């Protein structure tokens, strides 16, 4: 310590490329990323999402098309989200854990196709009840647990069966975690992992994710120390790994929880940081060397692995 | 859980309240403003919508309502004319500056509001950068110093309460202090710049300024930091603060909240961030587009106070004002 | 680190309003305000209470009038504490269930008129015991637990029954919060908040209560590392929120407990805090300054929310 | 367990890459090079299989592919011919020394490619020792640092961007950056060797660079530190901080991993381990005979790398390069 | 603090070898010290391993015969490694818990012979089966648990029938440690103390192990925290002593593990260490002195006890 | 527990060896011992059973055998004769003094054997103090200074390894560190009885040194430590860290190894203790008694290990060497 000018000038290192490289400390690589798709469910289609330029809605066997490449690039996994047709919305959400559900059809395919590929499914009430809560409703409109706990329980399973290597109660609420995690047990499954949602803020940024996917318990921006607490439930109920959502607009959170508890951590860069990055690269306003910068920043903030929409752009750029 | 909810602290308005860990308030805002030379002058920014470069006299209408909102301080930035701009930067000391001469007007005006004004050579270069280059083409520290400290006095003797050296010279922090100091300027602070990045966030600001066509395709890669580096910010820090600076400030402000969050847990002193120009621009396109609510605005300065700062420069400061007086 | 004078004076930010805003580490704000209410039995009725200068006792319909001004100032919650008529007292502590007493009433009657506003009750039994000792006592005197908590459980289910959204033990004993949380649970209040009364030391300052509402276990003033064991049992045993008691006096022990749990924490400055501070400025000793500068010291000691009966003051002086 | 089974993560590849924590790439990598006098020149060297003496031109040939492979940087040793050593170490600042010839020709051929040169006496004196001896055969610490100055004001004129004080005397790197700041030398960098133990796994190297015959069985125990303490690396390391190191290393590497794990946790500042002779001899030797595989390399260098280290300098780096690129 | 050259020289208590002697921190003893051993079948035989120089597969009547010495030079405790012959390796590993197979006859020879020498027995089930796996696989190839808890659970209690008086459970699996610690305590072998191989990595160096005894669950060497979380499952579980495994290419984990734990913690100077320092030595590389120097670090970096092939050579050097 | 049971590890003799944390070895070691004047003289000590005062050719007798026991160092105190002691204590730099006399002797019979000299005045002065006395009756510190470091040149000048400040000034140790390297005396180290409490335990060393009738009924209140404080101890520590001490000491041992135990704890280095008079007393008389066991003696010592202690003076350093030499 009692580093001084101008014994200690802190621009020697950043002298020349050679020792700015020997000297830093965090690097991004395709082992971080994810790639989240919204998948369709018909034959031989996309569909463009006007408020995240870029993305489209793929149908299965388009899917199958794309994780070809992704494959190739080297990304490690894919987070699947289905888009519920309107006339599978049910009040019962039986199409949760229907073998034949989007989720279930798109993952045998691509266990199938590419047997290294990891797949995380999404186990959650909302795209399948016609009200569009996260949980089934008594008489009055409220939620009824181990209905909903049940439901829940049959969909991890049933994304298990499918050969779902990664689960993610994307929820945010409580019992689910151990429920889920029993279950599996329970059933055999004892190697599906358990992703959790478990630091997820009440935000404005997942507006687009709205549009993509035709859709009191979020955490308020404001706290930082409950998001530790939010973590160790999840981790005490058998959480294999923990996420941050959203992202980059919550960095704190991402070096608090790592800190702490030293485990796998996750970061979600949502659909609104995706749409106003590309927003403002398309408009000419942002270089696109912006989007390294931001997924390197979740490495050097602690996390572990990212998900993030713009995963394909990012694995082709990891090369120069 | 069964026994500890967390969201049961949740379900009701009164006691998401209080139990709320960090608030936003008007006393946490700067407003960075671009000024022009001229009378009667207001130019649109197109990579920065709904930001205006404003002459003086259009800047002070404009902050009797900046005052009239509680805003605490403005942070200038001259949008100096071409022809002055020079390989000495020599117009960054000139009394009769855009900045200088701003400076008096204000402090003459509204006597309560906070100047802080820019000490760094960017504006008034041919080349862009923030210090003076050598014939091989580096950025010079120790000489860049000597004109930085000029424009440091400068700004004092007109009467800028604040000067924020925004230049990432090694060093510079201390040599300005020891020149306020020896000159008599005894209560101007300094509020170093301290872990500033070499990003791509600051495209919007080089339109605003017109020091774009000035940098080209250049890069500050030797003297502004390394975005994969945390544990360096820390020494950044640690330097300024022994200098004498009486706030450190991280920069960008979103993309390096770690660092903010590291920056006060680590000093435990008064810690600013800049939520600069890219940022809002993003923001503020996503919101005119309709793809982002106008809620994200304050989620996003909160996100400020949550990981520790206490103070933030950013171009939303008048809607924030605006919204927070409810 | 290494700051020193002349190159470091700490005068420079406090020379000017603006810096000094700018640096300002702490704000009170009247999110941070709980107001203690005594409520009487009868109608349109209010009593004075000579060492508690500025605060009345007031009958429910006087209760909701008051109600309207701090509503609109935004308080967000009220501490109801009746004030127990002597014929209602008896040895085995029925009233404290009643759901005709006169909290229970109350709470009724403010859930229904203002249903955004919160209600802590007081879970206790020594406002309803003609000997008013906390528990239901044997032949030769001596406290019978179960028969107590089970008043005391019939106690909470009645508050939530009432509609109170926090019950919060205010007792300085073992085996209630527990109990208490598993009885709610159990009977379906999965969403009552329990408030503990965690560090609560044998204290001077509580002299003007007594007045108020007419009537071995508490802490050791001279302890400190003993709180944090407290407030760790009470956290363990599902507390929501914990609370340090007395106040002002009890500073330091605010500060170790955010420090070591980062947990939502409360703080009550007492009826003596309440009644030094009021005599002071009545007599001309103390500017009125005093009540701001009291109150934000809580939140710079940590403090998340404070029950004080200088909540309107506060909440109108809150607007300079 | 059954809840957490640590098995889960570690089941498949996918799964494995999304949760490791460290990785080694090209940007770590330092290679070590001896350096012979006269033209055409090329010798192995018995105890470090693989490795070879090359003259200036061979070196310049070779470095053409370590460039290609993406190295940052070469650490060179000079073969001092016999009778070029003394007991003055007068050759160490020769300006026509090899150091200094390969360092200028380097630095032409290969503007991008950092050059770091070794600061020590040993390679120059007939006793082998890295300092002066006084009549009591004491390596004196002062009368050696005047030396070791001189000799890294050399290396700055020559044009290396690094000079690393390989001697282990007390304020050496103090003294050689006030010379180089007095000098104008403002960006040479400094890589001290702050925790550098008295170890004997430098057998190889000695033989290498041909100080084995003049050191005999002598010993550095007055200077290196005891291999025993752990402590009293922290305070070394210290010092050299404020004494102005650039980046600071541990020495040898692999036997102590534990002190590159409390330099790095305390000082959060740029350090570097040298994966010394005898550990490549150890491993090569074992890789040769088929007693490990060869996949141990890449596992060597990723423990540096999980114990905290930035940079590597290691005998293995183009082979590791190599590897790194697939 | 504040230490600077020249009012502090380090090099001062470096001058002569009485203050280097007083400064030392840390020193290496024989108490230190495990011997592992290769034992063969049968009877007067010894039998060379290439890639191990120096050392030797031992019959039990040879094993006894070394021990003497390694006895009288204070080493306190061996491992065993029988070298199963193939003719004994089956699906079912019964070889495991045979009381006559070498381990058991090893442990009982030694146990009588030299009372006070510990004898630490390896609890797993690869050297047992014709495949090599540690566990015995279903119809398809697939792990089978709790028959392979069981035939472990009755190898750990056939060792403490024999008397040794540590079980190291040399697996990577969750959920043996608790098993066998559960059935000693059941037996009725309370001081059987269980050697955890906690932090066991997939490593390149157990390469000469593999030649010694005729032979998606090691750690990844890239990771470090995840060696603390395998420490405390261990302890949870009721390890005795826990351990590192390799050795020196993983000191920062030694200290890590010390640090956080301050346990009793054990390391593994595995085949490929020692067989790369005695090449080296061999080759006339390396002065013998580099193995006290690579066992002083042990010591340095945190390790209570080390396993080392050069454990004989070690003691006989502890007197200079 | 039954899964945790503490006593399985303590079972059997070969699993407490495994575990065992701390070990004292004769490395730890530091004999003081009471030279006396003259010629064969020997002179046993009634409240120190078993300690003699030895004149110079009788000591050197006595330390062939502490040098084959393997005892790093002694730590000499001289019994002044009464005639000698004045005002001033010149005798404390006497060329001719014992403990000059003394050191010059060992160093050239026994040069490897360490020889720590003490530097204070209480062996010198007639009131027994440990610096000069003022009109008021009070301790100056800056005018003792300048005494202890003409005493401590006068120590390195006979070739003294280590001078060890016993006093209890402020501000020694920079004081006599700075004379040392100024006058060339480079490698002396100073071991500083840094934190130093004033103390009953002290009693039988006043006896030995012969200083307990000058002392007479008089106290050290206003230099060494209270008793009742810990966190002081800790400043005492960082300030002669600061000025330049090799080694820091507390003083008493037993009664303070909470402070041993704090000091190396927050400053991680060179830590000794004093194992003094009236705990080797206590002792002794104890075992002398048959109250206590022979093996108190190494427990005691082993204490000093477990809280954190490299070295030990102790006057049971004889007897504790032979045992370990088992
Ligand atoms: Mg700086
Ligand atoms: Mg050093
Ligand atoms: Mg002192």
């Amino acid at each position: 310590a009692n580093r001084a000018y101008p014994y200690t000038r802190l621009r020697r290192n950043r002298r020349d490329d050679f020792s700015r490289r020997l000297v830093r400390e965090n690097v991004l690589t395709v082992d971080d990323l994810i790639l989240p798709v919204f998948v369709l469910d018909g034959v031989n289609q996309r569909e463009s999402i006007p408020s995240m330029p870029g993305v489209e809605r793929l149908s299965i066997d388009q899917l199958l098309i794309e994780a070809e490449e992704w494959v190739a690039l080297g990304i490690p996994a894919l987070a699947l989200f289905p888009v519920t047709p309107v006339e599978k919305k049910s009040l019962d959400a039986a199409e949760a854990y229907n073998p034949e559900g989007i989720a279930q059809r798109a993952t045998r395919a691509l266990r199938e196709r590419f047997p290294e590929l990891g797949i995380i499914t999404d186990v959650a009430l909302d795209p399948f009840t016609t009200h569009g809560q996260d949980g089934i409703l008594d008489d009055d409109g409220y939620v009824l647990n181990d209905v909903s706990i049940d439901v829940l329980v049959r969909q991890a399973l049933s994304h298990a069966e499918a050969g779902a290597q990664v689960v993610a109660p994307s929820d945010m609420m409580d019992g689910r975690i151990g429920a889920i995690r029993e279950a599996l047990e329970s059933a055999g499954h004892t190697n599906v992992r358990i992703m959790a949602y478990s630091a997820k803020y009440a935000s404005a940024y997942y507006g687009p994710f709205r549009d993509a996917v035709g859709s009191t318990y979020q955490m308020d921006p404001a706290n930082s120390d409950e998001a530790l607490h939010e973590v160790a439930a999840d981790l005490a109920e058998g959480a294999d790994m923990v996420m941050v959502k959203p992202g980059m607009p919550y960095l704190d959170i991402v070096r608090r929880v790592k800190d702490e508890f030293r485990a796998p951590t996750f970061v979600y860069q949502v659909s609104g940081e995706y749409a106003m990055h590309m927003g403002a690269i398309q408009n000419g306003w942002l270089a696109e060397s912006v989007i390294l910068e931001s997924l390197t920043a979740f490495k050097r903030a602690g996390a572990d692995g990212i998900l993030t929409y713009f995963a394909k752009q990012a694995a082709e750029q990891l090369r120069r």
